[PDB]
């Protein structure tokens, strides 16, 4: 029996037996009043003592959200999908420390991903029970609010501000710096990591000045908050949220009765019409996401970036090989999940417009033109493998090293790692490669339990990356010292080293995607 007194009262949590050893778990602590009711669309509320002991003793309810429906039946999809209720009530966290109570242990804080629509803390690759135990870390995660319910937008209006999901976060930040010490946390040591929108939103807390001191690194796999996903425009959020409120029957002049209107909808309402505020969506549409508020963003991330504006400290930062392919068989025409994909130059270039959609004709052309100059026009796999690329580079690679060389260029170390490993236990097609997402289990660990059908040379790697990970946010250094690894260089916007993850080889290398993100970053922009 473990009791944790924490400063709103006292929770009661759990004992877990991993690898022969024992973590403590803390499922499902409220972190904020449920935004209910008059709540809705608010900032998170503080939450009252309580004065049981609150059972922490089962994940809690995930976040209102629409679900991937798209391959019923299929691990490859509903893996991701929320493992708990859906509520409104949401705003829990979890805590795993390791057992004995540590004494001062560093805090690693998981933000997870979801392109701000989908999500939960809950899921099975984010458990923290295997980092507990085999670094003597703790780790944290945190259920916010996603989709209209938590980034819905009438700027300047408090009633519905924007940002909310972020301020969500930043409160459950917070509740770490105030109570993680009695758990044998050290507030002085708190890592932010997170996945593809969580990766963005690490980036957003390194600019929002209201985080600056409930953190001190910040890792940020597959996602920054540069890539074209990442922020809404606050005319577009203006426009979607003015296209939700036609579509409830909730258009009103003054914009106040609006926020009314839609807060006596039911979540299902909300959610059922989200995907059409848009005009025309695509596979990685953010239909409502981070918007600059004035309060947790105050001016435009990317002028902030460049004049760095940001929190100065470490970051290591990172991408998969193929980050692109998994969003080829939610659209694209001659794909699927179900055969090898080739499609034609024709099928490619009615690809683009699923995926660039509002781009002109010569933009569109210019993506054709640099990604099909072929060294052998013949090979069939030409068209399907340059479309991925094309998805990958833009929306991920291409951001992800741009905001490295910024963020270093103001003088902090900064890491770059190429996640090239296809896990063995994959259950995607193989021309899919190693895909968005499928780094995560290693970095949680999950390979290190020979139970679970991995192979060897994986149970290597996952321990590999999880030691490097942790003397990251022990140390600000992501090396592995006793074994003869490889040594882990800064990237410099010099010489843009960065580091290989797989089986066979570690490597170091240069200037990655360097083609190709000249194309991106600098042509494209100006289409
Ligand atoms: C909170 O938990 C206490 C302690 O019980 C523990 O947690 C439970 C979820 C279960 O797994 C138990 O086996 C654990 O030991 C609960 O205390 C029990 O309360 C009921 C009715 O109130 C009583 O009949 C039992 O004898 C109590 N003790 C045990 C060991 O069951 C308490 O009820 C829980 N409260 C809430 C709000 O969940
Ligand atoms: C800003 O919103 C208008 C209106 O959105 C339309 O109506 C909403 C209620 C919702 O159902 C959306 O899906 C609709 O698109 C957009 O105007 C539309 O634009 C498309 C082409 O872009 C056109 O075919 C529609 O007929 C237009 N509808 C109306 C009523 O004017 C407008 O494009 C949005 N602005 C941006 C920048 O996307
Ligand atoms: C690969 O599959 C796609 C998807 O089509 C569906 O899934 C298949 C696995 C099979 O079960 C079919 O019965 C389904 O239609 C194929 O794309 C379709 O192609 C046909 C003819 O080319 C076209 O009429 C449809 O519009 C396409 N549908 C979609 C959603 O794009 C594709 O042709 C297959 N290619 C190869 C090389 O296997
Ligand atoms: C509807 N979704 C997308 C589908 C495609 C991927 N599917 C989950 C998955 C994940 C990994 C491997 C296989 C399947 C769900 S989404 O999660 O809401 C979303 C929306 C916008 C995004 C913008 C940028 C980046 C990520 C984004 C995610
Ligand atoms: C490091 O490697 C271990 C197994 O290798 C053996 O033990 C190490 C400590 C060296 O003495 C080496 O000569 C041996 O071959 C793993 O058990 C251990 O978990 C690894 N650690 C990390 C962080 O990857
Ligand atoms: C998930 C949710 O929304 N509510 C509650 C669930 C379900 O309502 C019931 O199990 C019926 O499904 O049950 C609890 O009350 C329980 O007694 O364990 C906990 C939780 O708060
Ligand atoms: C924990 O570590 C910090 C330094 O990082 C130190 O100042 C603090 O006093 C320590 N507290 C405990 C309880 O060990
Ligand atoms: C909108 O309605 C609310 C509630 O009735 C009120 O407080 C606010 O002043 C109104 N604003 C305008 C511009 O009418
Ligand atoms: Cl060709
Ligand atoms: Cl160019």
């Amino acid at each position: 029996d473990i009791i944790i007194a924490t400063k709103n009262g006292k929770v009661r949590g759990m004992q877990l037996t991993v690898f022969g050893g024992t973590v403590t778990a803390f499922l499902g602590i409220p972190y904020a009043q449920p935004p209910l009711g008059r709540l809705r669309f608010k900032k998170p509320q503080s939450l009252t003592k309580w004065s049981d002991i609150w059972n922490a003793t089962k994940y809690a309810n995930s976040c209102c959200q629409n679900i991937d429906q798209s391959f019923p039946g299929f691990h490859g999809s509903e893996m991701w999908n929320p493992n708990t209720d859906l509520s409104e009530d949401c705003l829990y966290l979890n805590v795993w420390i390791p057992a004995p109570k540590p004494k001062n242990a560093t805090v690693l804080i998981w933000i997870y991903g979801g392109g701000f629509q989908t999500g939960t803390s809950s899921l099975h690759v984010y458990d923290g029970k295997f980092l507990a135990r085999v670094e003597r870390v703790i780790v944290v995660s945190m259920n916010y609010r996603v989709g209209a319910l938590g980034f819905l937008a009438l700027p300047g209006n408090p009633e519905a501000p924007g940002n909310m999901g972020l301020f969500d976060q930043q409160l459950a930040l917070q509740w770490v710096q105030k109570n993680i010490a009695a758990f044998g946390g050290n507030p002085k040591s708190v890592t932010l990591f997170g996945e593809s929108a969580g990766a963005a939103s690490v980036s957003l807390h390194l600019l929002s000045p209201g985080s600056h001191s409930l953190f001190t690194r910040a890792i940020l796999q597959s996602g920054s908050f540069n890539a074209p996903w990442a922020v809404t425009s606050l005319y577009e959020a203006r426009n979607r949220t003015l296209n939700l409120a036609k579509l409830t029957g909730c258009s009103r002049e003054n914009e106040t009765e609006i926020i009314k209107c839609l807060r006596n909808k039911d979540p299902q309402e909300i959610l059922l019409n989200e995907a059409f505020v848009v005009p025309y969506g695509t596979p990685l549409s953010v239909n409502f996401g981070p918007t600059v508020d004035g309060d947790f963003l105050t001016d435009m991330p990317d002028i902030l970036l460049e004049l760095g504006q940001f929190k100065k400290t470490q970051i290591l930062v990172g991408v998969n090989k193929d980050e692109g392919t998994a969003f080829l068989v939610y659209g694209a025409p001659g794909f699927s999940k179900d055969n090898n994909s080739i499609i034609t130059r024709k099928e490619f270039q009615e690809g683009l417009k699923i995926f660039f959609p509002g781009v002109s004709e010569f933009g569109k052309e210019s993506i054709l033109f640099h990604y099909t100059d072929w060294v052998d026009d013949q090979r069939p796999e030409n068209y399907r493998e340059a479309l991925g690329d094309v998805v990958g580079d833009y929306n991920f690679i291409c951001p992800a090293l741009e905001f490295t060389k910024k963020f270093s260029e103001w003088g902090n170390n900064a890491f770059f790692y190429y996640f090239e490993h296809r896990s063995s236990k994959l259950p995607w097609p193989e021309w899919m490669g190693v895909m968005h997402g499928y780094e995560i289990e290693f970095v949680f660990g999950l390979p290190l339990e020979r139970r679970d059908q991995y192979t060897k040379a994986e149970e290597i790697l996952s321990r590999s990356i999880v030691k490097r990970w942790a003397n990251f946010a022990k140390y600000g250094n992501p090396q592995e010292t006793q074994n003869q690894s490889t040594s882990w260089p800064v990237f410099k916007s010099t010489e843009q080293k960065y580091l290989t993850l797989n089986t066979e080889s570690t490597r170091i290398m240069t200037k990655l995607r360097a083609q190709q993100c000249r194309f991106w970053t600098s042509f494209f922009p100006k289409v």
